[PDB]
């Protein structure tokens, strides 16, 4: 019911990622690790890097075991080269257990570490199927559950501030909670609705309908999941398949037409600013994503506000204006429900029952007139046809 | 060949540098000078040093003029301290002119002079912007052009032997040509392709694409010129920015994977040897560097062989094996197209038209199956974006 020891154990923000503290080796080497539900490798910087002020020093760990094998891991954003091995790992603000897990010691990288993010590694929480080099390299969460009694489930509450957080602020602020092995009821309001995990590789789900301010985008639902739809804390934006993205932007533009913005804004590249406190939230539409339910021909929906899809950023002039970037972008690899979307909800990755739960987050940003929502049920047919093959 | 007097006026090798003979003072004092397109100061040993068997003696020159000013000049490799002055300078196997130029008389140095190199000074041929102490100290070539009718251009043909040269051999062998004021057609084959000199300080260029055996390295082209790319005869290796180096080595290892080499080899530190005549050139890939062309959206490429990037060295046991060191290394100061790269081509430093020309060298080392090349044109867009801006 409650896991006080794990509540508020996350820090960070949508644009730089959310991270949890972990320790590797003996004696314990503390490192901040990016929580990534969109990959399956546990890797840490293991050599000096301009953006790192600390890294994993294998020669100083008595429990380090060298697997005598290198691995090359590229992501959409960047990539790293690492040396595989194992060591004892713990989560200070997590379950009171120690696990021997696989660790990729990063020796070379390109556009992977983020300057000023405060994290030095990544925690891939997805399934073995997409682990590199292959599925024989057991993911951290799998080792955790196998070696301990911790229930096969974790939940994430990512908290966007709603405004820019400067360097010192983001280091001192609570970014959210990662409850390992349970669900903490204080992190959400209303009811939890579950959508099935279609297949166990990414946390894959199926979107069956999309609305912009109640208006049906009206596309073949297969387009929404081409070539897949995933829940990914390791990606900032809500990324949509090319065809869906173009349709969504046209609709969002139509709904917010009382004000015109440069193309660069809609490309998610340039920011838009308004005098302090005057952001016209009301001219932007809410976005509803209907997800397949656990009951036959039943679906539910999660609704996102512009407070979620417009990401706060500090103005180039550090002025007092409230500025933002459009956090919805085009994808060529399916739908990616990133951090800005997760920030509106408490998300339960129920691996044990092969499902993902959504509930209104106790820390989501909104205004006096609208709120994010998770509602159901709705009658929906042939939802399995929405999945891509 | 329209400049027979300057053809074959160079001696030396990639590992110790190529030098030209010059005279300074009245009466003329002969000295061997390192040809360095990577710096802009003309300086000579002017005091006894263990590695010098001769040096500039100012008190014996009636035309020596003291500028009453000292200067400290450090390079990545080493450094020297000297006293500035001017004197009359000539190049015996060069244009038939005498010019008064600035000369830094080296009185102290650290890791600058090389034992057995046979040179006693350095000729910085780059622009005034990087001259020490500042750009008011006119570089030698600028003085030469201003005081004479020599065209504002020089060309270099650096000739690597393709095998080790002992002390005696390196002293009697022709190391190449420095044509002052012109282009000698006998030093190259095929056509000359020109890339723009981006800015006049180092001889800076812009690389727009890189291939290893035709396979695109596929990096943002800005990486190739971070923070700059230069043509430098004063450096042995092809030096590449950290990330480009890592990518290049990975690809070169992949292409030559039928043979495994120790990390020390790829670090450019230890040599690898093969039984005489059996070097497996064919397992190593050719490397192509695409350079911005003179025409809009057009580029050309220069391709080098392992015969260029594997530098011949004498075996530690002076055996009959053919040994080499990997002559590609990482840099934290941008790309450096060093001597091992220049050895594959005839390079024209066309200062007058702010461009650098490349053509297959008549003396590049190759085998019966592959040759170095300079080919074009290729359609390339947004090349200006490949250049780096601080
Ligand atoms: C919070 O976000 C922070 C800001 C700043 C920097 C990145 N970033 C983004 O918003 C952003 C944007 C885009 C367009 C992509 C990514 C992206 O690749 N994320 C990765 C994790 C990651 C986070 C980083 F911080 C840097 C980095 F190198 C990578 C995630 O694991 C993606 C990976 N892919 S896969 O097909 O490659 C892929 C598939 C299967 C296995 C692997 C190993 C990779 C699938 C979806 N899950 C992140
Ligand atoms: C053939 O090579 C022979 C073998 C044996 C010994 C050196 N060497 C190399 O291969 C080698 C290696 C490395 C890593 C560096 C150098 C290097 O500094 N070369 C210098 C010239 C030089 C040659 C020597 F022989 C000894 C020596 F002291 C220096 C060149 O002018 C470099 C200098 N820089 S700057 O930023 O410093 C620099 C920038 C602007 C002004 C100055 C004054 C210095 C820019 C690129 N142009 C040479």
């Amino acid at each position: 019911g409650s896991f006080v020891e794990m509540v508020d154990n996350l820090r960070g923000k949508s644009g730089q990622g959310y991270y949890v503290e972990m320790t590797v080796g003996s004696p314990p080497q503390t490192l901040n690790i990016l929580v990534d539900t969109g990959s399956s490798n546990f890797a840490v910087g293991a050599a000096p890097h301009p953006f790192l002020h600390r890294y994993y020093q294998r020669q100083l760990s008595s429990t380090y075991r060298d697997l005598r094998k290198g691995v090359y891991v590229p992501y959409t954003q960047g990539k790293w080269e690492g040396e595989l091995g194992t060591d004892l790992v713990s989560i200070p603000h997590g379950p009171n257990v120690t696990v021997r897990a696989n660790i990729a010691a990063i020796t070379e990288s390109d556009k992977f570490f983020i300057n000023g993010s405060n994290w030095e590694g990544i925690l891939g929480l997805a399934y073995a199927e997409i682990a590199r080099p292959d599925d024989s390299l057991e993911p951290f969460f799998d080792s955790l559950v196998k070696q301990t009694h911790v229930p096969n489930l974790f939940s994430l509450q990512l908290c966007g501030a709603g405004f820019p957080l400067n360097q010192s602020e983001v280091l001192a602020s609570v970014g959210g909670s990662m409850i390992i092995g349970g669900i903490d009821h204080s992190l959400y309001t209303g009811s939890l609705w579950y959508t099935p995990i279609r297949r166990e590789w990414y946390y894959e789900v199926i979107i069956v309908r999309v609305e912009i301010n109640g208006q049906d985008l009206k596309m073949d639902c297969k387009e929404y999941n081409y070539d897949k739809s995933i829940v990914d804390s390791g990606t900032t934006n809500l990324r949509l398949p090319k065809k869906v993205f173009e349709a969504a932007v046209k609709s969002i533009k139509a709904a917010s037409s009382t004000e015109k913005f440069p193309d660069g804004f809609w490309l998610g590249e340039q920011l838009v600013c308004w005098q302090a406190g005057t952001t016209p939230w009301n001219i932007f539409p809410v976005i509803s994503l209907y997800l397949m339910g656990e009951v036959t021909n039943q679906s539910f929906r999660i609704t996102i506000l512009p407070q979620q899809y417009l990401r706060p950023v500090e103005d180039v002039a550090t002025s007092q204006d409230d500025c933002y970037k459009f956090a919805i972008s085009q994808s060529s690899t399916g739908t990616v429900m990133g951090a800005v979307i997760m920030e509106g909800f408490y998300v339960v990755f129920d691996r044990a029952r092969k499902r993902i739960g959504f509930a209104v987050s106790a820390c989501h940003v909104h205004d006096e007139f609208r709120t994010a929502a998770v509602e159901g049920p709705f009658v929906t047919l042939d939802m399995e046809d929405c999945g891509y093959n």
